[PDB]
């Protein structure tokens, strides 16, 4: 029987949780894998639908309300009907238990309401015409069991029933597990892969001696040097890696130290923290030259630069070039000055301070590039110290706005609206199942609005000039200090699978992480060797 070795999140042991609402604590093949979504959107190829288990939506000119069609026949893995009944209760489970909203679902939509059992319809708050696409993010879960659980918040899920192509845990171990074909999958048809194979893999040193010897088929971890390490040994040993999103350095505006918080708030220092940077530096030795140099002020990336207002780049670029000297003026001029012969700047109101930066801890690319900029604001006087926490304790820093600065990535859409609202919208800087995006905590009521308009209405321009109005107001304020445009890290081997996208079969954002919902369109394209 064929058995598919994936990676998608590194863990240190496993803990049986299914849950596809927890996604803090949960295993990362619950989505799509066990709960296949409505529909999956291309974002690669200017999200194009690719319906599921939904057959089909349209909006209303009111641009106020859509109705999704549910495909009729599909079954989840326990025989039951799966219905427009199961779409309408995971809607509601999220709307009174928000703490299971994890992209802000339920800032768009009001309530959901059903017209037959094959018919959902959703009414919104506000015009959006890329609300399907939001809504498809929303797990759907059968009612048929969901319904008489006591607290869906805290429900492990361990004996999961889905509607996705592999929903049978066939083994597990804290070490191991292994997930099976669901038996009456809808699409069992196109699907030629009999199970999931995850071992447990606890940072990128230990990836790296798994990887190298051929144990893995598909993964997107960092790995360094991946020519001379990864490809050499082995002509079965194969990766592509099309360009991703924004990483950057986040601040938080709501730091509670008296001294940090003085610098942190302050769009000098911003600036000269970001002048310090050596962008292409971090880029070769960090990453081994896997990115490319994000000089926007607003993070819009190189990647959209049709979208760019290029005289809102150009008034900026030079706060986000490398310019050592340039910074060192510039904390002069602003009041950032050395009263205490350490040989490091300090606050306008005389105290001294340093600023810990933090990375996940095994993420060794970013590990790497935190430790290169602690080093490059060294020398301009900012004094700063490395921290590599574990992901849920950097994660719960940042929910918790208890962090100095945060070196993160971004998830990389179809329009720039993916990393800007992420990155800026302040509805989702609160609740406790929201990501870790928007936690610097910088609030602007204008921003929001631009934000919650880019889709209120359907021509190019007017969405475009909404777009100049953001890039303007993140700019001219440096929110954050963009760093690259980075790669989605994806590698894969032909030894035992073929069908495999790549360069030459580009079909879709390969990753096998959690949130990267074309990855169940991929696993549907694979089929053994021999
Ligand atoms: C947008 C986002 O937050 N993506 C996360 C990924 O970065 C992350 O993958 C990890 O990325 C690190 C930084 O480049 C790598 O060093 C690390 O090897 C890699 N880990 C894996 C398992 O691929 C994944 C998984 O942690 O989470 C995403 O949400
Ligand atoms: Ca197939
Ligand atoms: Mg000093």
């Amino acid at each position: 029987r064929s058995e598919l070795t994936i990676h998608p999140k590194e863990f240190t042991t496993f803990v049986r949780n299914f849950n596809p609402f927890l996604g803090a604590t949960n295993l990362h093949t619950t989505t799509d894998f066990i709960y296949e979504p409505l529909v999956v959107f291309n974002e690669m190829h200017g999200n194009t639908p690719v319906f599921r288990l939904a057959e089909n939506f349209q909006m209303s000119d009111d641009l106020m309300s859509v109705t999704f069609d549910i495909r009729k026949g599909v079954k989840w893995s326990d025989g039951e009907a799966f219905t427009a009944d199961d779409v309408v209760y995971s809607f509601n489970l999220v709307k009174e238990k928000p703490e299971l909203d994890q992209s802000g679902i339920n800032s768009w939509v009001t309530g959901v309401e059903k017209v037959n059992d094959y018919q959902v319809k959703f009414r919104l708050s506000e015009a959006n015409s890329n609300v399907p696409y939001e809504i498809a993010k929303v797990p759907v879960v059968p009612k048929h069991v969901w319904s008489k659980v006591k607290d869906p918040s805290t429900f492990t899920n361990e004996n999961p029933v889905g509607s996705g192509p592999f929903t049978v845990i066939d083994t597990f171990t804290p070490q191991l597990y292994i997930q099976c074909e669901n038996p009456n999958y809808w699409d069992a048809a196109n699907l030629d892969v009999d199970c999931l194979r995850v071992p447990q893999i606890a940072n990128n040193d230990q990836f790296l001696g798994k990887v190298v010897n051929g144990e893995m088929d598909w993964t997107s971890s960092f790995v360094p040097d991946i020519d001379r390490t990864y490809a050499a040994a082995s002509p079965k040993h194969h990766y592509w890696y099309p360009p991703a999103g924004t990483q950057a350095f986040v601040v938080n505006f709501k730091n509670p130290d008296a001294a940090k918080n003085e610098a942190l708030t302050n769009v000098d220092f911003r600036r000269a923290f970001s002048m310090a940077l050596d962008r292409q530096t971090i880029i070769d030795i960090a990453f081994y030259g896997g990115g490319t140099v994000n000089d926007f002020a607003s993070g819009l990336g190189y990647a959209f630069e049709a979208w760019s207002d290029e005289k809102t780049h150009d008034k900026f670029k030079a706060y986000n070039s490398y310019n050592a000297e340039g910074a060192k003026k510039l904390l002069a001029k602003a009041g950032f000055k050395d009263v205490n012969k350490d040989g490091f700047v300090d606050t306008p109101s005389g105290k001294s301070f340093e600023l810990l930066i933090q990375s996940p801890n095994g993420w060794t690319d970013f590990n790497n590039t935190v430790q290169l900029a602690v080093e490059q604001l060294a020398e301009v006087g900012i004094k700063a110290r490395a921290r590599t926490p574990d992901f849920s304790v950097y994660n719960q820093a940042m929910l918790e706005g208890t962090y100095d600065v945060a070196y993160t990535a971004y998830f990389h859409g179809a329009d720039p609206y993916t990393y800007w609202n992420s990155a800026y919208n302040s509805a989702l800087q609160s609740g406790d199942g929201m990501p870790r995006f928007a936690m610097h905590f910088y609030k602007n009521e204008k921003l929001d609005g631009l934000l919650n308009s880019f889709y209120k209405t359907a021509d190019k321009q007017e969405q475009l000039e909404i777009a100049h109005g953001i890039q303007q107001i993140i700019a001219q304020d440096q929110v954050t200090i963009p760093v690259l445009s980075g790669a989605y890290m994806y590698q894969y081997n032909t030894t035992r699978f073929t069908g495999w996208w790549n360069e030459e079969n580009p079909k879709g954002r390969p990753n096998i992480w959690a949130g990267i919902p074309e990855r169940l369109l991929h696993v549907l394209d694979l089929k053994p060797v021999k």
